[PDB]
């Protein structure tokens, strides 16, 4: 749904001041050349090369990795995320927008983005970026730098009387679709995301719940970093499988439940299905190398162990004694 609301006149000003500050001290820079494009990490290459490296360049610059989360290890990630819930002293507001590549406006995508990229690249490769980005509008870092510019809308609102720089400098983490700001402007985000003309989603932190992050549930930010994979999304989801019909439900399950260990190995009400779904349909599938040789297969702390099954429980609204029936009837099947 393409939507052409124009931000008003004072924020004009804001997101210049933001993409100035994201321009920092790389005024040029050079695009990379098709080979080491394809080696690095059709439609994709021709706005990849220039991308990829923009991104290289500039968000992952020693005055960007303030709020350029985006572009790290997961375990960088967990260190970035305790690092900042520690600073907040478990004061972070989430947010959750829905269709952001769907929903940027016109103006947005010509005044941040665009500026961005010019502003970044060489002035000899000018007309070619100029024409990838028109080509966008009729990946990644579009997503990250509409989350930048929100968070500095957002921060240039709270404090109008202090310098753009200072302000930018307080920019915390922000990872595409998801990030962490703090909670002193959790109502006026809506007004700068109206301003915009962006819907926003925000909760407040709460440590009953856990704090819900990439898909990713912090038990206990406060002390330890333990991670599980998001119970809300998946649980109400996992025992459907999504895979092509072309695949044997076997191999996608056995992927799936791979997966689920490499990122989820001591999750209560998690741990038990991966391994039923090992015990029943791992015999009964195919070979492993016979799905490592076929494309639809990339398709898909012990010491607060406690703390995390209550952590769970608490994500799940579920009562212990009925957490411990559930595991029962699981191991049981």
């Amino acid at each position: 749904v393409a939507n052409d609301k124009k931000p008003s006149d004072r924020i004009a000003k804001i997101a210049e001041t933001f993409v100035k500050l994201m321009n920092g001290p790389f005024k040029d820079l050079d695009p990379l050349s098709i080979e080491e494009t394809i080696e690095r990490l059709l439609f994709i290459l021709k706005v990849s090369r220039y991308t990829l490296a923009y991104s290289d360049i500039v968000l992952h610059a020693e005055h960007n990795e303030h709020w350029y989360y985006p572009g790290r290890n997961p375990t960088e990630i967990a260190d970035g995320v305790c690092e900042f819930v520690s600073d907040c002293d478990a004061e972070v507001i989430e947010t959750d927008f829905s269709n952001l590549d769907g929903r940027v406006s016109s103006w947005m995508q010509r005044n941040i983005a665009q500026k961005a990229m010019v502003q970044a690249f060489r002035p000899e490769y000018r007309d070619e970026i100029i024409s990838f980005m028109d080509t966008i509008i009729n990946t990644t870092p579009h997503n990250t730098q509409y989350n930048g510019c929100v968070e500095f809308t957002a921060l240039t609102f709270e404090h109008p009387d202090a310098e753009p720089e200072d302000l930018f400098r307080l920019i915390g983490p922000k990872c595409g679709d998801d990030g962490l700001s703090r909670a002193i402007i959790q109502k006026s985000i809506n007004r700068a995301a109206k301003c915009f003309g962006l819907e926003l989603k925000v909760e407040r932190y709460n440590p009953e719940i856990g704090l819900c992050f990439l898909s990713r549930v912090f038990v206990d930010p406060l002390a330890t970093t333990t991670t599980i994979q998001d119970p809300l999304r998946t649980l109400r989801k996992l025992h459907l499988t999504t895979r092509d019909p072309t695949i044997p439900l076997a191999d996608a399950a056995c992927d799936r439940v791979e997966g689920y260990l490499c990122t989820d190995a001591l999750t209560p009400l998690i741990s038990d299905y991966c391994k039923m779904v090992l015990r029943l349909y791992g015999p009964t599938a195919s070979t492993e190398q016979v799905r490592n040789q076929r494309r639809s297969r990339n398709k898909e702390h012990p010491q607060d162990a406690h703390l995390m099954k209550q952590v769970l429980i608490k994500r799940t609204a579920i009562d212990e004694d009925q957490v411990d029936a559930l595991i029962g009837r699981f191991a049981a099947m």
